């Protein structure tokens, strides 16, 4: 009986329940998470005229830099509360390079998931603890069981939007899920994802106790489409009109990613994409409910030098971000477009 | 308190892989058949054998009886063309034999996994290797020991999760090109699955653990059409070959799906066009995939639960009949026999 010939070995893994006790969620963290979901829900369903903003680092590899950023974003968040509902990007990784905070939390090319999950959860607690909601990519069917309670928003990356596995997973998450369009630039797959995630599914996951079980979902009605470019960009009126053209009756507000395929090989293009999105918003576009910005403390990205995490401070080690000030503007300018759009509807 | 699982209606007890593997044990024959299939598949996709790897069979199995009759027929034909073709049966698992084993929206996974495994044992038991789609990251743990070939479908080839899974399977894995007709994603999948990965899967005992893979060097690309159009023609094969990196394995061409272009009657055609590239010396094509069954076409699921279903007819994709299949395979058989001459 030939089995596991390509499996070098298994390693003990702390269960979700165990991790949730080790690194408990403060009452604030749990309240922050609930609030974020409520606000996000109202915005993508049309009940609120504010714009949902998922902004923050491409990926977090430094909890101390992520905390400084959170404080800054929490303040700005306080000044633009009337127009913008801001959620922080607390992403673990990118698509060859650094494997992410869960796999390689030490950023030294060593794998250590147990410590990774600890960092991941501690991070989420630290952030939501200061009152700042967070969003992350739903990488797999197990990992969310360690962090789902502190998350207000979940995104299903372009490479997995067609994955039956990720559609079933979304149908059972306790928060809004954004499905990015295909890497080939089409929306059909993201529209189908939302339809599917709305139904009830029966899949196999692990319980809070680390055991495999047959899960049964309720269906998620808070799934929307995210426009992020592809084989070209799609944040322009002509493209948005084609998108709207594809959403079924009742579909939720579109979200737009200023990066990746939309800034096509350059973070400097994020502010430009903001103008082209702010325009449509001020002129009265109601289908654009949310935006996604990859910003950091200091612009650009970088690589890991000979040594590990000691590396330019506040600088992404994956996709390049825009600096902070460039972010202050981009958001104040988006808040304006929100107000100006508030009038056109009156 | 907190607010998790608000969309989780509930969990259900699930027999562990180890438990299932004892309940429905694999006969020595089943285990030998599985090993043989992998060896033959490996030799063919790596260039060591001039035969053509053939993954043929139903689009999906919903009837173990009908699947067994078909297996016997295919086993007898497989015995005859064993000199030119290495046949592995399509035994892919409406959600599937696993989610709805009874076919009536009553999702009984435990029974589904039993049927799934019993089926795999029944088939491999008569000496016929089998192949299936690597659905999720847990399911295989209940059937790997019986599988000779695993395919990742178009909608998952880009999934990091499925690339890591392939890197730890004990058999060759075929990655289908994107639903948009491109091969870049399938080529990247093969590159990725060749490396070692660290993911979370469940053990034979139903517990979550950190898995570490060795890397799989037996991953190839499957051409199955797409938006950009069908791709079984020589110019497509050629453009494909030009994109294959150093050390890639032999290409496989799916006759149905995006290449049959919504009409199963086009499979015999793709064959001919592909059989011609082979009979003239094309060695880049080492495998073919065919959605076949006892009776051509497909159907739906009547209010009459399931016992009101046409026998030997697919309840998913349309397939060609046994009759029409035995040709395709005989022509393909010959196309190979020819190739060996052109290379002689
Ligand atoms: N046991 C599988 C590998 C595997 C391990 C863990 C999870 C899923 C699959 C095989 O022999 O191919
Ligand atoms: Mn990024
Ligand atoms: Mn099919």
């Amino acid at each position: 009986a030939e089995e596991d010939v390509r499996i070098l070995g298994y390693d003990p893994l702390a269960s979700p329940a165990l991790l949730q006790v080790q690194i408990p969620a403060t009452p604030t963290s749990l309240e922050t998470a609930k609030r974020g979901r409520r606000e996000a829900i109202d915005i993508i369903t049309g009940k609120d005229d504010r714009v949902l903003v998922i902004v923050g680092p491409c990926s977090i590899h430094d909890l101390e830099a992520a905390q400084e950023y959170a404080l800054r974003l929490k303040k700005l968040s306080d000044e633009l509360k009337g127009d913008l509902s801001i959620i922080m990007r607390a992403y673990l990784e990118k698509p060859v390079g650094w494997k992410g905070l869960i796999n390689d939390p030490d950023v030294n090319n060593t794998f250590n998931i147990n410590k990774g999950l600890q960092s991941a959860r501690q991070l989420f607690v630290n952030l939501t603890n200061i009152g700042l909601p967070i969003g992350s990519e739903m990488l797999d069917t197990i990992s969310p069981q360690y962090l789902a309670d502190l998350v207000s928003f979940g995104a299903i990356g372009a490479r997995t939007t067609e994955s039956q596995l990720h559609r079933e997973l979304a149908s059972g998450l306790s928060f809004p899920v954004g499905f990015k369009n295909g890497t080939d630039g089409t929306l059909n797959v993201a529209v189908d994802a939302c339809q599917a995630a709305a139904h009830s599914h029966h899949f196999m996951s692990v319980t809070k106790h680390g055991v495999a079980a047959i899960t049964t979902t309720k269906g998620n009605e808070h799934c929307f489409v995210i426009l992020r470019g592809g084989k070209g960009t799609n944040y322009d009126a002509k493209s948005v009109a084609e998108a709207k053209a594809q959403l079924p009756a009742g579909s939720n507000g579109l979200m737009i990613d200023y990066s990746h395929g939309n800034s096509n090989k350059d973070f400097r293009n994020q502010p430009k994409v903001n103008d082209v999105v702010c325009e449509q918003i001020a002129n009265g576009e109601n289908a654009i409910t949310g935006v996604m910005i990859e910003s950091n403390i200091n612009e650009g990205n970088q690589g890991i030098p000979a040594e590990g995490k000691a590396l330019k401070y506040g600088v992404s080690i994956t996709d390049a971000c825009i600096g902070w000030e460039t972010t202050e503007d981009v958001l104040r300018k988006l808040a304006a477009a929100v107000r100006q759009r508030r009038e056109v509807n009156k």
